[PDB]
């Protein structure tokens, strides 16, 4: 294991604090956890797992649907992501997302 990643939508009780590795996609290292969050296509093609990571690194590269702006303020899309620090995420963002 290697990364801290804590998950947090205190309007949707979600507030565990899991460990991942730079190597799980932040999404099946929540699954492996028994909390479960928003996905749809799993491939970057969409949005529903949207969040918002608070403070921190992560790396999306395989992403394929959030424009450049979308990810400067802050949109991650979790799923496909892999931690590449200790990081802090708000778990649901897409009623937000543009
Ligand atoms: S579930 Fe669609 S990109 Fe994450």
């Amino acid at each position: 294991a290697t990364y801290k990643v804590t998950l947090i939508n205190e309007a949707e009780g979600i507030n565990e604090t899991i460990d991942c590795d730079d190597d799980t996609y932040i999404l099946d290292a929540a699954e492996e956890a028994g909390l479960d969050l928003p996905y749809s296509c799993r491939a970057g093609a969409c949005s529903t797992c949207a969040g918002t990571i608070t403070s921190g690194t992560i790396d999306q590269s395989d992403q394929s649907f959030l424009d450049d702006d979308q990810i400067e303020a802050g949109y991650v899309l979790t799923c496909v992501a892999y931690p590449t620090s200790d990081c802090t995420i708000k778990t649901h963002q897409e009623e937000g997302l543009y």
